[PDB]
């Protein structure tokens, strides 16, 4: 068994999709051990607003944070080919926002390359009765040595047709493992006037396993 | 050298002062050891809204969280008597709210009783030019054994004449140390119509030092 915390600070060069120029995401979870692999539970506070509100021209303004609670069970198919299934639930301001079942598959090469997909349904639980969307996170990671891992993660929303590029460098030292990440977000998103909501985030973060 | 995280979930029976029926406060910091003692830098997210929004009758409604960054130097004067001093900056949504210089004093007894005071000034940093108030935290704590520690903490604002009460039990197990706390807050606070704003909260939290 093991617990873990992770989180970050995000500086946004536009900030409208987040509603603020500075946000934070924090997450804490625990992996119970069974023989299939691990069963992990977790909670994520997403979208905490720190910086100047962005309220005009498509900005989201003063939001309430995205609270996720989630469980996931992973399975090793081979020693290097694994899959998982799990469920996330999205709450916000005391309400159910979405049902989010998810599935994952990935493969880990000996040379330090690893590949993985997460496909996550976004099923509205609110009255807006919105169309179900599907988030895909496709990630390639390179652990060049035991001291640094590099990663590119593509975020794609199938229906909205929006795309995020995420590039990360992680100092995988013993103990707290800080990381820097550049996110090029919201490619495809537009405001009412048809202007681009593209956002660049500089992200400073850290993870710790115990 | 030591790092630490702490955090809680707060369930409120009147969530008006918080704007919400459920909130969280979260905190992380590190202590560097020097000659005088511990120098600790930290950040706190106070007031993350998780529950149904309270907007009527003086409720704060959709707030932005209270962000503290701070630094404190502690001095072990005797093996039992310590003092500390430092500075906290409070901002919210990209705007400095208060300058918060602070001092601390406490005594730890061998029988496991400990007493402490923190006095923190609340200097208005906005254009409102509000009279500087002073916050006292007067805590008594008892470590009955290595498993459970109880504490009482009185919170008092000198000028506003408001008072909080904090009763806490902490499971000091090895690893993540969870805690229950009952809070009765905002004694002396009134909305515009003169009604008491008193809030009672059930608080579940956890901490980890490393
Ligand atoms: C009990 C609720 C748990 C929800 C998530 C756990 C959060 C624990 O970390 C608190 C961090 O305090 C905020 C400072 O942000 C720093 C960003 O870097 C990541 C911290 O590991
Ligand atoms: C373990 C993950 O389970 C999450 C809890 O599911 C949400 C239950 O609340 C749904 C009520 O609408
Ligand atoms: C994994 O299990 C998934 C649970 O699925 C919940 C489906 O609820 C959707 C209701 O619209
Ligand atoms: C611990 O994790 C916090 C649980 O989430 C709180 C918000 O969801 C409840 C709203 O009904
Ligand atoms: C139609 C647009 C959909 C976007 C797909 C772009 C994918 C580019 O990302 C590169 C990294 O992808 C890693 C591989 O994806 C998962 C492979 O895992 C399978 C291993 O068995
Ligand atoms: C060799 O060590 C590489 C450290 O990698 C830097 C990643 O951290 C960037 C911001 O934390
Ligand atoms: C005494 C009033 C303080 O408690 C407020 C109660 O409101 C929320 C209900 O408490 C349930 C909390 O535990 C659920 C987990
Ligand atoms: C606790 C904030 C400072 C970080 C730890 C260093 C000081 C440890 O000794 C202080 C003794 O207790 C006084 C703390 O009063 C409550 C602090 O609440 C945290 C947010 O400011
Ligand atoms: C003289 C009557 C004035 C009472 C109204 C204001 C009360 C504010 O003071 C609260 C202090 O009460 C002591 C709290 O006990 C905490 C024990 O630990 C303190 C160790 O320093
Ligand atoms: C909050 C609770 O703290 C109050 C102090 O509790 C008094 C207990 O006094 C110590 C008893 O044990 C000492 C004998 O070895
Ligand atoms: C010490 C813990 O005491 C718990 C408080 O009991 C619940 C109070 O609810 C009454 C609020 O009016
Ligand atoms: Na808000």
């Amino acid at each position: 068994g093991s617990s873990y915390v992770t989180g970050n600070i995000q500086f946004h060069d536009d900030g409208r999709i987040h509603g603020s120029d500075m946000t934070s995401t924090l997450e804490a979870g625990h992996t119970f051990d069974n023989q299939f692999g691990g069963f992990t539970v977790y909670t994520e506070f997403d979208g905490i607003q720190l910086g100047k509100l962005e309220t005009e021209n498509g900005g989201a303004g003063n939001t309430t944070p995205a609270i996720t609670v989630g469980g996931e069970q992973a399975f090793n198919i081979t020693d290097h080919l694994w899959v998982a299934a799990g469920y996330q639930h999205l709450f916000s301001a005391g309400e159910s926002i979405q049902y989010r079942p998810l599935v994952k598959i990935g493969y880990n090469f000996d040379n330090g390359i690893s590949l993985s997909n997460r496909t996550r349904a976004h099923i509205d639980a609110t009255d807006a009765d919105a169309k179900t969307d599907y988030r895909m996170d496709n990630r390639i990671g390179y652990a060049m040595n035991e001291d640094v891992t590099f990663s590119y993660n593509n975020v794609y929303m199938i229906e909205a047709e929006t795309m995020d590029h995420e590039l990360r460098a992680t100092w995988t030292r013993q103990g707290v493992q800080p990381y820097f990440e550049f996110r090029s977000q919201a490619h495809g998103a537009e405001n009412a006037a048809g202007d681009s909501l593209v956002n660049n985030a500089f992200v400073f973060g850290a993870s710790y396993g115990f």
